[PDB]
DNA sequence: CAGCGATAGAGAC
DNA sequence: GTCTCTATCGCTG
């Protein structure tokens, strides 16, 4: 609905992180951030969310031009 | 033109 | 030396 606010802040229902380069979701339609959706889907087992970090290593980019 | 999945790399001990 | 975790890329419609 145009309010652009499901609630307001699209939040990871698994780790509450507001900072992420790509928003993922759970096969059940629940929103996830980058690592939760990528890790939970790949591992398929509960996980000490304590591995979570508010600091993300910025990587380079295989970009250039041509 | 934008978004997503899958794969691969690096670090620490 | 090995294992694990996470992010970015390329491709398509
Ligand atoms: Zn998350």
């Amino acid at each position: 609905m145009k309010n652009g606010e499901q609630n307001g802040p699209t939040t990871c229902t698994n780790c509450f992180t507001q900072t992420t380069p790509l928003w993922r979701r759970n096969p059940e339609g629940q929103p996830l951030c980058n690592a939760c959706g990528l890790f939970l889907k790949l591992h398929g087992v509960v996980r000490p969310l304590s591995l979570k970090t508010d600091v993300i290593k910025k990587r380079n980019r295989n970009s250039a031009n041509s």
